[PDB]
């Protein structure tokens, strides 16, 4: 047992590990979308930027649960991190509702992760997540929500033309 | 075939998405070595600084595969990141020689890449391996090879001393 | 035989004087494209500015070659500039296409200049055409090739619309 | 007939494609002028400088008259740029004397495109001729004189020393 | 062997040994030239200049490979630095001449080093004599033969005018 | 007989060349001594950086003295530098003993250059050996004197950790 820990539950230690190795998937999710509009048959700049940024920002966040895991006296146990379930990611629309699935699946497991540190009277973890994770989430559905949406009323994923102008004029 | 391809073999093709998985596998290995630094029974900060910037510049190197392979036609195809060998790498001494063998053994993959580009008649292959690897994979071997011996002759791993002054006095 | 000249094949040499053509030719093409954009019937004027900065490129790219010739110690043998294949170059998409066309075909005469430079063991001369040329053309294809790209995905040519916002939104 | 014609005479319009054609073959000659004096065996590096600027100058000239076309609605129609005379200059004095004997051939062609513009009753074309054109072949004319005259009084071409005098204290 | 040591010869290791007493042969032949021309009978300071600032280029040129060798975990074994073939150079022509034999033996050795790298299938070692050597010494001969051109054209070594004029306006 | 040559005897214009050479022989052996410490076996990069600038001073002190040749009239003749007694340095105490070694060598060169001036009554010399070289002398041999001590005292050779730390708090 560390010197450091205190009130942290054996599951509530293995829940973040399974938690930074989600993070790392969604970063190479995100990292696997990002090139896909880099390709010349593509040539979707800005989809390509905006993905690239997501994939840091996930890696970003699975490191700051390894901050955690440390500071709470946890050991990090690492496990592959799994290739994403498409190559091609077909059209900017459909990598966006691909991605708004991932964020919804994402704060599925952060809101069984919070529950389950309500569950053992962990109130540092609670605060954790609510403070640094819950937030993001939301924040993230209703971006992407609302890309989902404008692409779909510009005639995505059928004109290329709404796919260049969104490109362009949202994610420029 | 891509409007694109010119001059690139499917064999080179195939060996870049292979270095890319070599290079996300090495940001991994990184990373690990870092969050271990951090533990509080291990508490060598400036080592953990040390790995985790060489594990963005691993994520730096696939990143910059990924953008030839769609500069070259090629199409990217990912793989499993593997999770690293070790949980805990014991020590500030066996954490660089396991670096040292890492970056050995992405050495020998590139002068693999390199000889085939070669082979395929790939100058333009041959020059981006030169020109943005190979002498970074020279550089990495030497800094580590240095950091190896300092350690080894001040008395590491045994001496916990050595460790803390190597982190403040090279690490720092 | 020169007083600076060391290992330089006279075939080398010659293949230089032809690639100063080429290049040259390149320039050409370029500022028939160019104004060709710049017609009242056409009108398209940051197709206009594009082309003409790759016509001044390309003439960039032949001072560079006689250069090469004097610093080696060869002649500079200097050929007629052919006329382009075409005085109407029917639309942006197809001016786009022409373009990638010459790249690719610049980019073939410069591999089979390197594959020369192998077989008369000249690593100057391969150096120069790697460092100077190789990636160049690579970086011009795939501009060449997104260029085209995202024009057939917004509807050109046969939407005005589309070259008109292109010529906005990526060429301002 | 394009929208913006208005009297501007199919036989001024050809003038222009012939004048355009004879700037660029005078940017062509001054260019091959410029790696003469970049070669090892004659060394006089701002005779080069001093020609590769009036070979861009001329090129520019070209551009200019390329504009004139579009704007009165003319269409242009390039031909080849023929090779210079020329690979050999001889020396500093016998190029100067080509640059005077090709600028008054220049002038000439300048002067009967007036005289067309007057017979044609084009007074925008007469105009661009005069403001853009004559003077500038009068100053290059007077200009290359003086060079021919100082060189000749110093002792060249036989005096390697004056051409080289004249480099430096001239073109320098 | 050199925890470091991968894909590098014991034959390239030898060869490295040799180019750096050769470019400290260097070194010390500038030296010489340039304080023959600081003699109160020659009085030629700005070929002692000139001398002087490529005798310093000649040791950052040993340095440089000192510096290789040890990246590459060879073993660094110095030779005596061979005084130069002559104590008086005549002339400043002379000096350049003797100056211009000089780089072209520095490159053949470089030359050979390199078709060494390539038969032993050592693509760091190419990079670094292409990237690092071949072309200084092309850029260093071509000026090497601009400067014997002009002091032979101005009537050196015969006129004594001529080196001073050249002292003055070219290596002023 | 140089023009300038007064009070300037052939021995003292011996003895200077001989001391020309013998700092150049400093100057080598520091060399050698600097990319020793370079090696990724030794690793003392402080070290490293201690001899080379201890080099490049020691070559200024031999250009000094062939200016003063020239100065008063004297030929410099130059020989060859012999390569240093050692291609091993065993550890930074017995460098810098080897260090101290070789500074009172060229003390005492420089102290009998001193007496064969007072003999020959050239107080010109004299003074240009008092000024320049002889207090120069006396601060290194001070300097290195302290450095073997601090290195004994601290443990050195054997103590690897004494070594590191002087290289960091003393030499950095
Ligand atoms: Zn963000
Ligand atoms: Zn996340
Ligand atoms: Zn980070
Ligand atoms: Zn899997
Ligand atoms: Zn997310
Ligand atoms: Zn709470
Ligand atoms: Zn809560
Ligand atoms: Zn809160
Ligand atoms: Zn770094
Ligand atoms: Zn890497
Ligand atoms: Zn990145
Ligand atoms: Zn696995
Ligand atoms: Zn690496
Ligand atoms: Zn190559
Ligand atoms: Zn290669
Ligand atoms: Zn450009
Ligand atoms: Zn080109
Ligand atoms: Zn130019
Ligand atoms: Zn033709
Ligand atoms: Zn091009
Ligand atoms: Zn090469
Ligand atoms: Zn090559
Ligand atoms: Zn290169
Ligand atoms: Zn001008
Ligand atoms: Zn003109
Ligand atoms: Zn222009
Ligand atoms: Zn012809
Ligand atoms: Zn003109
Ligand atoms: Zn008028
Ligand atoms: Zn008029
Ligand atoms: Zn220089
Ligand atoms: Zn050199
Ligand atoms: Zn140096
Ligand atoms: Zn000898
Ligand atoms: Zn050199
Ligand atoms: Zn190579
Ligand atoms: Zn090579
Ligand atoms: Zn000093
Ligand atoms: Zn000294
Ligand atoms: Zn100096
Ligand atoms: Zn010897
Ligand atoms: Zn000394
Ligand atoms: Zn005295
Ligand atoms: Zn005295
Ligand atoms: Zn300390």
């Amino acid at each position: 047992t560390s010197q450091v820990r205190q009130n942290y539950h054996q599951d509530s230690e293995a829940a973040i590990n399974r938690q930074i190795n989600l993070d790392l998937y969604a970063s190479y999710v995100y990292l696997s979308m990002s090139y896909y509009f880099d390709r010349d048959d593509v040539a979707l700049k800005n989809f390509a930027k905006y993905f690239l940024h997501q994939s840091h920002e996930e890696r970003e966040h699975a490191e700051k649960l390894m901050k955690l895991q440390n500071q709470r006296g946890g050991r990090i146990f690492l496990q592959d991190i799994q290739k994403p379930d498409c190559d091609d990611w077909e059209s900017g629309l459909n990598a966006m509702e691909c991605a708004l699935h991932l964020e919804k699946n994402v704060n599925q497991s952060l809101l069984e992760l919070h529950k389950l540190a309500t569950d053992k009277n962990d109130p540092h973890l609670c605060d954790f997540i609510e403070t640094h994770y819950l937030n993001e989430q939301v924040k993230a559905i209703k971006e992407l929500g609302d890309h989902v949406t404008n692409l779909r009323k510009m005639g995505a994923p059928e004109s290329g033309l709404a796919e260049y102008l969104f490109d362009k004029h949202t994610l420029g």
